[PDB]
This record gives structure tokens, C-alpha cells and sequence, in this order.
């Protein structure tokens, strides 16, 4: 048309053919444990909803043309059990990170998460690093528990991002803080700019970063559909500035984006999800 | 009472004696066309709603008293066919703009500020100056394709205001600077400060400035009730600021508002349109 | 668990132990009255479902350990008429407070003010200073007023905080300012921030000052559930902020919360009530 949109850089015919993969985690679990509400599985639909109508691939307002980008929709992972699915989540993200193509998780509960590191920490054996933005510090299943606890990986690559201190146990930051790990608190992130904060975080997490984005993260009057609406957090321009800089950030080597909940709300913020995506991938275009 | 409001203000018996003459335009069309919803053609009725509730005449934290404004509410432009609803439209604004007095205009879809437009064409043989306040630029029936297709009408006095890239075809975008158009995107109306950014713009359309504003231009978190909701956007202080900037500009000659979805959002954002109405009409009592 | 939270404050088995003291008074008279919704009486309710569940004691991002303090639930205000819901609540409000104790109101509408007020008049005769965060200045039943009109008050120590010159009548400005009461502007509270802004105004009210805080005052799309939403306000942080303040300056002796009202949103305003109350038990917990 017109306006070629994200649906058009859907070209490759082969997934081995995409620059970026998207795969699906249609589950619930995450959140939903502490306080939030069910209905994260169908966030994946939503964001396919959206990704069908959304995002100019050559943005003038950017100045970044992604007109050269092929993108795959690898489908959701689905499976008879929950740990089944877990399993079958990392061994997928493994694979598209082992033939250097960029995996992008929707999910989905913030439990995806550890599936994800573990695909990461066998890709790029020691030489991983996470970021957590996220407005909850959990760790007591509490997927980065579960990466702290990996021998493989150094805390000192690890940082949570945009967490706040209402919504944080102090055994919980201790935990973090003992594993020689980051807290970004959102104050502070505020203070600083969020996409000079996410660099600084970047400089921490370094080679083979994870960019994991719990979207409750954002305060839920840019960000209402999710399973533990927030009532302070980052707007959605900042989350769309941060996502471009993950894009253009060549260390940035998979994503991942928790919470998204359209039985809270289901319009407004699932456009803003695909919007993030977009503006990674935005980002993407940029990297030689 | 104790507290008169913009109701009062309609003291004027017979239009020709009103100040400003708010005339309405019930029908859909414009965004529902690129994905929007129905139920534009409901924002007259809410806005009416809420203009005989809002609006504190003498503003003391400004300190602006409109006490001697006058008033009058035309009506709705009502026709069998839409076409001739346009016509009708375009006659009735023009007549008001004939006569010295100025013409609001609710809606109702975008589709509303071409019939406006060429009544400002009508009014000020080509000396006419156009600003499209809008998160889209759409002119691919998009009502400023018309205009800019008008022999009369200079495109050197076009701006496209807070326009978002992630939104914006790059045939667009050519098609308006062809024109000798400015786009003046949002993230740069947000460096300047809006207001800042809007003096720039009557700059360059200066003499009988039609403002056109399409209030989806507005972040959803301030104003979700239209047929495109925005994930960023001006806010609704940067909204009234910019409607005040307008009203007390004396080369602005008439301004439209369009998008107003009472079906998408009933209460919270037909206030907000009132509101920018109403620091309109603060900003044009204090025109000489 | 590795994360208490407010309710393990509440180990006080006696009222006369608990440093801060939790009176509802269920009641939706107040702004209802300026065309507002009904529900506000169900606020306390809301509030204290929320209660139940937020605010870790330990705040690693500001620093504060509240661990220390107890908390106290009286409970709701009831009475057959209302004119004796008013009696037994200033009687209640001037027990906890004749005591040395710090009372929280949670209401209900805006109309607990007055009997807020004169318990605190009663506490301490003729040394009270009194502030209204709050988006209306309405004082033509309307509790400021009320206040003003007290033999034992001086006006010179009452600030309206935060109010709107767009739903200011100008007479009510003229009585506060003939009182010698000081307007504090929303739009000069932005300029120079909200905390500064409100230190200046303890440095106006002084002694025993009253803290009362419409919610109203915020912004609906941080804070939509309330009578009379508004469309500009303060933010949650700057809410939560001005509340920190609020608790940690030894001269602010009691406050109350006017204006939650489920009935116009359930989930998302309750939570910022609370971490409001939440901010300012944090603050309480750095006095002396
Ligand atoms: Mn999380
Ligand atoms: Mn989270
Ligand atoms: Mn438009
Ligand atoms: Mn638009
Ligand atoms: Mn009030
Ligand atoms: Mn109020």
C-alpha cells in the first residue's frame, strides 16, 4: 500500500531465512501467583492481533528504513504439561540463538524467563548477561531465582531495571545484592533518563544480553493490561525508547516480554506491546 | 451562581451578535476508515453534555476573565446525504467567517475539515494557512489531500503538528514536503515544549490560520475516548496550553475539533475536549 | 514471609498503643454534591482490601524501615443520621489525637473534613494551621468553609493546594484570599515542583497542621476512581511524594482522604490510595 506495516517484513519463507524470530508462550503463570490476575496466556493473540496492523517499517520521524529486515512468526509453543512447554521453550530459543538468528518471546506469564536464560547460558556457556526490567523484584517459578542459582552465570551481569522499592522484599534485594547483581530502582532510572539508565545496564550485563521486559513494568495509565497493574512505573515512551536502544545494541542477543493481559485490558495495551517490538526492531535495522 | 461558567456566555440572542459560533457535525467518518471505531458522530451530543457544566469564566489562575465573550451554539449540521452534509457544513462555517465572527466546529470524524477548509479558502482567497494537529498524517475522504490539491491553497502554509512516524506513511510524508509542508512530529514538538512548538507553526502558516485539531493527537491516558487511540501523544495540559496559545492569536480564524468517540470513552474525554474549547475561548478574550 | 508489608504493622492489640490510628468514615458526601458520582462511602472498604496486601515496611529504594511503628484499625464511623456520623468522628479523631496518637480518616467525601477540622481546633486551641490538597476550592457541607468561618481559626495559616482556576468560582477565591488564605495554583505546583511546593505550604500553615488530601487533586488517568475525576493534577508519584513529606515533617499531626469512590474505578485507584497512606507511613517512620 501506501504504508507497508510490520506484516510486510514477514518475507522470509524459511524461519533460517529471518533476521528475527517470534515464538508465542501462551501460559498464565508468573504474576498471577503474587496478586495478579489470570489471563497473560492470551497475550500472545493479542499481540499477534496488533502485529498485523502495526508500525511503518521505514519511520521518518526515526529516520530508520527496516525495509531490509525479514521476520518469521514461529508460532506458539504448546505442550501437555507446564514443564513440558518449559522444556520445549528453551530448546527452541536455543536453537534459533545457536544459528545466530535474534529470538523474540511473547508471552505469557514472567515464568517464560527462565526457560529463556537457559537457552541463553547454553549458547553463550559463561559469557551471559540479564537484564530485568521489571517494576517487581521476585525471587524467592520466580524465573531469576532459578538463574542466580545457575553455575554458569556471573551476577555480576545481572540487573534489575526499573524495580520498585514498594514492591520489593528486603531479603529479596539482599538475595540479589549477595549474588553481586544491580538494582536499577525506578526513581533512579527517572532520575537519570531511562534509555541512559538502560545503558548503564547494558555496560553491566555486557557480551550476549538478555533483554527480559516484564510490561508491568509501566505504570497502567500508559500500560493497564496486565496481570499486576502498576500504579507508577515507566511511561510507554520511555519503553519504546528503551526497546529501540536494545535494538541498536549489538550484545543484545534475545528478548523477551512478560505480563501482557488483555482480560485487563485488551486494546490499549496490547498496541503499546507491539509498539515496543517495533520500535526494537526499529533498533535492529541499525545494527552493521 | 457562585461560580458562573461557560453556559452563561451564551447570552447572545441571535447568532449574528455571538463572538464564536459552535456548529456540530454528527457523523463518523475519518479515522474508522484506518482502523478507528464508530461512534464519532456521538461527540457533538457529548460535548454539549459537558459545555453546559465546565468552564469557570473568570480564570484566576490565569487570570483571564471571558465575562464579555458571547456565545452561540448554531447547532448541528444535519442532511439526507453526506455529501450534501459537507456542503452544508462548508456553507454554514463560511457565512460565520464572512461576516467577522469565528467558527468552532465539533465532531465527527476528520472528514469535517475539508468542507472547513475550503470555506477558509472562500473567505481568504488565497491567503489562507492550514495546521493539522494529529497523531496521523493520512493523504492518501483525507480531508487535507483536498486542501493541498486546491489551487488556491499554498502548501508552504501547511504544518502537520505532533504527527507520529510509527504512524506515518513515508508516501505521506513525501506527498506533504512536495508540497513545500512541514511535518513537525511529535517528539519534536515535545523538545520545543507544545506551546513553543505551535507559535513556530502559526509562524509558518500565519495569516487566517484554520486550527484543526484531531484530538487523537492526545496520549489514550489523557484522552482514550476517540476512534484511534493514541499510546503517546500530547497530554491534556499541552492541549489546553496549545488551545489557549490559538485563542489569543489573533490571525487563528476559526478551528475545528475532530475524533471525539463517546462509544470508545464516554465521560472522562469529552471533559478534556470541553476543557480545550473552553482555554480556547480564555486565550480569545484576550484578543484586541 | 520474605516480604512483610503494612499488615505486620498492625501488632498494637490496644488502640492506645498503635502510633497511627485508622478511622473510616463511610459517607459519600462532598464533591457527589458538585457533580459528582455517588460511592465514595464504599472508599474505606476499597482501601482497606488494599491495605491487607501492599507496602513493603522495609523500603530499599528510599531507605526507610517503618518495622518499627504500629498501626491501629478503629474502624468505621457509623450513626443513624449523618449530622451524628459527623459528631462521633470529630469526637474520635480529637480522643486519638488529645493522646499524643496520629489519626488517619479514610473516607468517604469531602464533608469528613469539618469534623476532621474541629477536632483538631479542639486539640489545639487556636495554634492549627490546615492545608487542602485538592483540585476544587469550593467553600460557597462544603467543610472549608466551615473552617473558616471557626472563631479559633486563622486564615493566614489555610492553604488551597493545588487547585484548578478552571473549576475555581471567583468569589470562593475572593473568601479564602479575604480570609487571607493562600491559593496555590496547580499549574505554580508543577513549576516548582510538588514537594517544594508543599514544603513552602507547612511553612504557611506551621503547627499542628492538618493534612488533607483529595484525591480528586490527581490526575484520572492516574487516578480515575473518584467522584469528580480530574482531567490535569498531580501524578501518583508526585502524590506519593507530597505524602513521604507529609509523614516525616513533625508538624503535619493528622490527615485524612477524601474522594475514593469504587464505584467509579475499583482496582487501579484504591492501590494508589493506599500507597499514598503507605508513603506516608514510610515518612512517619524518619520523625523523632
Ligand atoms: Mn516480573
Ligand atoms: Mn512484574
Ligand atoms: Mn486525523
Ligand atoms: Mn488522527
Ligand atoms: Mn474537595
Ligand atoms: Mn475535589
Amino acid at each position: 500500500t501506501d504504508d507497508p506495516r510490520l506484516l510486510s517484513l514477514f518475507s522470509a519463507q524459511r524461519e533460517e531465512d529471518a533476521d528475527i524470530v517470534i515464538i508465542g508462550f501462551p501460559y498464565d503463570e508468573g504474576c498471577v501467583r503474587n496478586g495478579g490476575r489470570a489471563g497473560a496466556k492470551k497475550g500472545p493473540a493479542a499481540f499477534r492481533f496488533f502485529l498485523q496492523r502495526l508500525g511503518s517499517v521505514n519511520n521518518l520521524e526515526l529516520n530508520v528504513d527496516a525495509s531490509h529486515l525479514k521476520l518469521y512468526d514461529a508460532g506458539d509453543i504448546t505442550a501437555s504439561t507446564l514443564e513440558e512447554a518449559h522444556e520445549k521453550l528453551e530448546s527452541k530459543v536455543f536453537t534459533v540463538l545457536a544459528r545466530g538468528a535474534f529470538p523474540f518471546v511473547i508471552g505469557g506469564g514472567n515464568d517464560q524467563s527462565a526457560p529463556n536464560g537457559r537457552a541463553m547460558l547454553r549458547a553463550f556457556p559463561g559469557d551471559v548477561g540479564v537484564i530485568n526490567v521489571d517494576s517487581h523484584l521476585d525471587v524467592r517459578g520466580t524465573p531469576f531465582r532459578q538463574l542466580l542459582e545457575e553455575s554458569s552465570f556471573s551476577g555480576k551481569r545481572f540487573v534489575e531495571f526499573a524495580c520498585q522499592g514498594s514492591q520489593c522484599g528486603a531479603l529479596h534485594a539482599q538475595y540479589v545484592r549477595d549474588h553481586q547483581g544491580h538494582l536499577m530502582w525506578l526513581s533512579e532510572v527517572r532520575k537519570k533518563g531511562a534509555v541512559a539508565a538502560l545503558e548503564d545496564a547494558f555496560g553491566l550485563t555486557g557480551k550476549n544480553t538478555f533483554f527480559s521486559f516484564d510490561v508491568d513494568s509501566l505504570k497502567s495509565s500508559d500500560m493497564p493490561g496486565v496481570s499486576c497493574p502498576a500504579a507508577v512505573g515507566l511511561s510507554a515512551q520511555e519503553a519504546f525508547d528503551m526497546c529501540f536502544l536494545a535494538g541498536k545494541t549489538p550484545t543484545v542477543m534475545m528478548m523477551d516480554m512478560s505480563e501482557l493481559n488483555p482480560l485487563v485490558e485488551e486494546y490499549r495495551s496490547p498496541r503499546v506491546a507491539v509498539y515496543m517490538f517495533y520500535h526494537f526492531v526499529l533498533g535492529f535495522a541499525t545494527r552493521p
